[PDB]
């Protein structure tokens, strides 16, 4: 009996150390760069994350001619849960908030890699209610190369993601009439 | 019996080696940075720790468009406490204390990163009865992204934390008339 | 019974990390360089895979005279599975799309590394019909060195693999009268 | 027996293996800076350790305008103190000695970091009776942010001590009419 | 019985585990360096591998007075195969194509390394019909130092190989009056 | 018997290769530094140690405003011995030797660091008798900060020693009128 | 019975990798330097190797007041044989070849360090029959330092080689009437 | 019986490693300098090892006021021999060849760094009579500091050589009437 229950659990402590060792060392990232061509000021940089992090903080606002550039990650451990948030600023020159959404998911036996961006009324933190609404409710993009989109008020937006799961995202946002990048 | 007892202790070693092992290399850190636009000299810089320390000391002083960076962490080895305290200056000008407080926890299930800051009637040092008005009393922020509070006698702050637990927190200081960043 | 049990256990566990071992270290990738000598601006590039990933996304355009550069991988861990994919860009000075595919399989056995490249009609973003039509059923080019190839409406292109598996991809796209390189 | 008894010696070796490493990687030190804005030549710059060294010199003297920086540490391999000592310099413009006074400790659920300064009567060597009169029969100062004190005959100092156990001890030591830092 | 089959196993997979860790740390390479001052323009570079690979393509063309540098290797992990294969150009100012041969190894009992370079007539891809004349119909030359050989058409060649396994080739193609290097 | 021979055997080499393994990894060693302000030139370098040794020769002179920086370390490999010498000089200007000595053990239990220096009569070479003389028979210093001591023949010297074990000895010869450093 | 049969064999295979890892790490070279102040031209350059390889070819030629620098090293992997070899170069303004050869041997009991230069009569390659006239039939020079030996035709050399193992050979080769280096 | 016979090899194998691990890790080097102040060439540079060899070669000759710097060392592996040897010049000004002696001992328990210098009539190489010569019939001199001795035919020199086993030994050797260093 007992020399076979030590030897079975290091045995099963072997196994967990296993698991627990990949879990831990299968990462994921998504390098979200936001470049402001909107000829406006974003400000009051607000955050939400579904699953996930990040170690900087947002810029308070980033003027007209230059980008956001954040890298959110998974939570650090051995953890199977991806990254997946959405990131706001409010636009006082046209009354109104931006929102991105990305998902980098930990399962792509289940899941695929999506972003996607609108404007919302008036002045709103980001939160769950943005996460859904920008995930399922208005059409999202896949990470199969660069799409383009009017978010009217006279703006709109080109993109794209990559599909690494160490991804990055990509996003101009323009006046409606401007040629992309 | 003593050939299992020996395996059975060696087994015993093993698992709380990884315990320790774990709990030294789960790692908390808050690095601070407070920038003064205030108009006024900052001084008398005072500290409280109700969980971690730093290595490094506060400047004694600092004046009209400088920073305090300062970089709390956890305490050193296999211990599960968090990095959380309160950092405090006279501002001379006006005849009150700021204090700035944080916390980055370690239990994310029980937990998640908070901070605040306030001004203080006279000249004091941090200690606990900060930690719980700021933590407890006066509504602190979450860490989902930059937000914005009028201290009184002409002042504010904007500022965020980072949910990491690796984290940043940034806060600027201002006259109340002056625009964020 | 038991013990043999438990270390033909450790035994195969052992052979279970030696193949996953091997798997996640036998590596594919194919450094893709096409360089736009065609006169004509390329735009709104897209890109499918059949299998693997990149981690950087393609250029929103390729203006004449510069070079999309890009690296594809096989999906990360411990899968037998190549990078095998499809880039294709709109260039609407002629109202017709270039695609581009590559293969790099895993198993050398049963597989070789091909790639091809044409024109079709207007704008269409890369996906398994591109695959196809450019694998099988348009003549595909081996890893054997240098290749040229009229596109039709005036272009052509000139262009290489190399057989390694750590591929290199290299074209140049051009006016039907322009000598190659 | 003996089987049993050279298994449980390999496990008590295992243990007093893990003691050693573990006390052997407990360190303490205290990155001391002393800057000496008297307006006076300090000279003569004699040390005592309670517990712990340092492997440079003191200066022979610190002139008016310049610092005395120094990097006193624990004693080597596998012991369990920390780091406690007295600085003093003679300061022959005024006729007395400075002392400088810090602990360092190994065990913070007994101890915790204090400093202290005094100015006494005459030329004396650092030595025991100075580390009992800074340590306990003068107030000493914690290591929760900056102190301000007087020493007579027409000095003062501020100073600070980090509370990490590889901590920073700083101090001005100044003319009494002078605004610190 | 079983235990002494677990046993077996384990050294079996210790033997096999030696051999294919050897296989795979026995490395050939041949740095082919071919010197173009014929007077006359390369194109077209056609390649050829009876065993081995490369991870760069050939220029396209080598103009009047540079060279082609190009780095075959065997092919990856636990496989005894050398690094043997065939290079070409067609020279569209003589009519003619020239291709280079090299072979370094796996089994130096059994080989050793040669190499060799002939002018075609036409236009020709490498492949396995000139492997054979080059290696056997055409005397071949060993890694013993410099030889010099004409072509025909007013050029030829001087060129060695070193006897490594690690293998450089140089070759100077010139014309027939030139003196070599 | 046999088993257990062979396994208290395995177990006494186990610890015979800790002990030597620590008595060849405990370091001492004494970084002298002395610097000649005398006015006079110092000639015919001569050493002896009671135990360690150095790599380097001394300078064969050491001019007026130059100094002697030598590296004395303990015996290599796992013996138990410290760091313990003499250093001599002609002065051929006043017809006298100056001789340094150190002391840095091995066991501070039984001992602690220290040195001393003096004049004595004619050209010597360093030998026992100057280390029993400079270490018995006149006063030597302590490793506790800066002392002072007059040589004759119009010298003095001011100097230290550091307590680490890994120490610096730091010394000035001095015209006894001049200024300590 | 078995059991033993196991550990013998697991014992046997832990002997055969401590010899084969000793052979492979037991390193022979010989970098050759040799220096032409002839006043003519050597080409044609040739090699044999008793034992041994190099990576890199001879220059094709040496001119006046160059130098040939030459790396030859043991056969790579388990294999107890040293570096030796001939090199060779045609001088066509006096009508001879220059032969230097060198040996470098794996059993210091049985061999040692032994080098020699000659000129032959006509354009000859480097071969079996050079290497048994310069190492047995003319006398050559052991690894003891600078011999000067003429050559006949208005030559002469001098030179040395090193008793290393990890060996320099140096020859400088110069007119008659000339002063060595 | 044959489980302890394989168990004994095991541990036997085990100390024998042990013990050409240390030999081959107990070094012994002899950094030579010396220094030509002679106002005279020194030419034919010769050399003899009674132990020990060296990786370069000596300088053919040394001009008046350049320094001959040479590295022997102990032959590599586990062997239990010093470095000890002979280095020799002929000076054809004066008519003498100057040899240069160190012994570098493996066992300081039976000997000690010794070294020795001297002028023999006309030109010879250094062989096993300058090393017994030198090293027992003419007084050598110890590793103890600076020494100083006239060679006759108007030279004399200096040196030292430090008692490390890794060791520097350092001569000037200058006209009688010189003074050292
Ligand atoms: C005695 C025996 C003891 C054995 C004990 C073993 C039980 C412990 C296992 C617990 C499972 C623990 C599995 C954990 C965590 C979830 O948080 C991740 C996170 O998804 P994402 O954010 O990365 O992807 C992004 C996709 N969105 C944008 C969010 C839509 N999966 C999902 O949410 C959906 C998958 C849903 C998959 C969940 C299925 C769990 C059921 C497993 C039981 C079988
Ligand atoms: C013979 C048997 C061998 C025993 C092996 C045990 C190894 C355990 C390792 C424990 C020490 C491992 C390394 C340890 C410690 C010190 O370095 C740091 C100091 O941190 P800081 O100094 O940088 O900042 C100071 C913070 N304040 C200034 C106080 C605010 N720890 C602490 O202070 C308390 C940490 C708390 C650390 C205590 C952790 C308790 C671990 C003991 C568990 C015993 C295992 C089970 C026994 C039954
Ligand atoms: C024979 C069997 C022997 C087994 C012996 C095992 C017993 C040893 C375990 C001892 C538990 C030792 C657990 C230790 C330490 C506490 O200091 C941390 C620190 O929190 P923070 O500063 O990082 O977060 C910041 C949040 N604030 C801003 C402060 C509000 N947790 C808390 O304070 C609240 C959680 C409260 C959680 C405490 C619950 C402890 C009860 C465990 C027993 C079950
Ligand atoms: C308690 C027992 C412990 C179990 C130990 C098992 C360790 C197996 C290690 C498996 C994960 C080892 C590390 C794993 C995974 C992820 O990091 C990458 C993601 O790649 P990419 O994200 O960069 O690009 C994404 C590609 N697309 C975007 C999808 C196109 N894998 C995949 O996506 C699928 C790979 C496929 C990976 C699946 C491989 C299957 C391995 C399981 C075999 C189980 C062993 C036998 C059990 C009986
Ligand atoms: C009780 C015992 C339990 C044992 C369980 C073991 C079963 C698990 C094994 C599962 C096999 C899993 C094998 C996996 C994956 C495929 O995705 C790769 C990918 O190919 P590529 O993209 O890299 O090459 C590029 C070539 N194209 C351009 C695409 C044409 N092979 C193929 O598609 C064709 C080969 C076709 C080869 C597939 C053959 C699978 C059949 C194996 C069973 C025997
Ligand atoms: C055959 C058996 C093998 C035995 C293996 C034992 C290994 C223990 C390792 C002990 C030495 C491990 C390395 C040791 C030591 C020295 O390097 C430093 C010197 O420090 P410093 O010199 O830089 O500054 C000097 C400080 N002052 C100038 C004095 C003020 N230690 C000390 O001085 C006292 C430290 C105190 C160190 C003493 C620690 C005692 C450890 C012995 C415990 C024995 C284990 C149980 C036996 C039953
Ligand atoms: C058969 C069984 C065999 C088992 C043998 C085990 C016995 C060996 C253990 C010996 C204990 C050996 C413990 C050693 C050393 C002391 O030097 C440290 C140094 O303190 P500091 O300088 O770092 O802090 C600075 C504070 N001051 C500024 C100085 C006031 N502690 C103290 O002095 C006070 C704590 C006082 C704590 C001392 C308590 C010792 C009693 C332990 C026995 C239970
Ligand atoms: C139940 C027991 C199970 C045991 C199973 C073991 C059998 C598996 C072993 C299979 C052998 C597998 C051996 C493999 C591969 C060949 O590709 C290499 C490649 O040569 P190269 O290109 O590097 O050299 C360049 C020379 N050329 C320029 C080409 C002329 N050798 C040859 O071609 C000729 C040697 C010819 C040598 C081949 C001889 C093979 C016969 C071995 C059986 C004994
Ligand atoms: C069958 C059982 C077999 C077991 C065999 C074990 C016996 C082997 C042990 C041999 C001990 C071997 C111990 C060795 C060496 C001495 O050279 C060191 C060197 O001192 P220092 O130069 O570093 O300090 C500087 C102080 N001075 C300036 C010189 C005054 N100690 C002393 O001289 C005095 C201490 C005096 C301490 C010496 C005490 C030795 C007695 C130990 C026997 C118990
Ligand atoms: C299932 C069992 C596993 C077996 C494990 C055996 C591992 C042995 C390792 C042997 C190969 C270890 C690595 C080996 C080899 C090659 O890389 C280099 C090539 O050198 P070079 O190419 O740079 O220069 C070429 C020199 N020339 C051009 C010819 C002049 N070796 C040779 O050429 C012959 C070396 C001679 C190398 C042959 C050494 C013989 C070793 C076999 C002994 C077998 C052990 C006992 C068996 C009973
Ligand atoms: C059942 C038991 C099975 C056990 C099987 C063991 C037998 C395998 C051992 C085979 C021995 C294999 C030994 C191998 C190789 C020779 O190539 C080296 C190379 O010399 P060099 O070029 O480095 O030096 C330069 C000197 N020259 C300039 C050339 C004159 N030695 C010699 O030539 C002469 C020494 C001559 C020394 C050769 C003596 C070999 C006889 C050994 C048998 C005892
Ligand atoms: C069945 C049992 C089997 C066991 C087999 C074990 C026997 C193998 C051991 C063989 C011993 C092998 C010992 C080897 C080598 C000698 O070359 C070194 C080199 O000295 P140096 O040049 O570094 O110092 C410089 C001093 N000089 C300037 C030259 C005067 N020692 C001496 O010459 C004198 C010491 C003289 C010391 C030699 C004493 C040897 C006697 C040992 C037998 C007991």
């Amino acid at each position: 009996a007992a020399g076979t229950i030590i030897a079975g659990a290091e045995l099963t402590i072997g196994l967990l150390q296993n698991l627990l060792d990949v879990l831990a060392n299968v990462n994921r990232k998504c390098a979200v760069g936001v470049d402001n061509e909107s000829g406006f000021r974003w400000q009051e940089g607000s955050t939400y994350f579904f699953s996930g992090t990040a170690d900087e903080n947002l810029p308070y606002s980033v003027s007209d001619g230059y980008a956001v550039l954040y890298g959110p990650r998974k939570t650090n451990g051995p953890v199977a849960t991806g990254v997946v948030g959405v990131l706001a600023y409010y636009i006082p020159s046209i009354g109104k908030t931006l929102a991105v959404m990305w998902s980098v998911p930990f399962d792509y036996n289940f899941y695929q890699n999506w972003w996607n961006a609108k404007l919302y009324s008036g002045n709103q933190d980001a939160d769950y209610d943005h996460y859904v609404d920008l995930y399922y409710d208005a059409n999202p993009f896949k990470a199969n190369g660069w799409h383009e989109r009017s978010l009217g008020s006279g703006l709109k937006f080109c993109g794209s993601m990559s599909s690494s799961g160490q991804a990055t995202l990509e996003i101009h946002v323009l006046k409606e009439s401007e040629t992309c990048m």
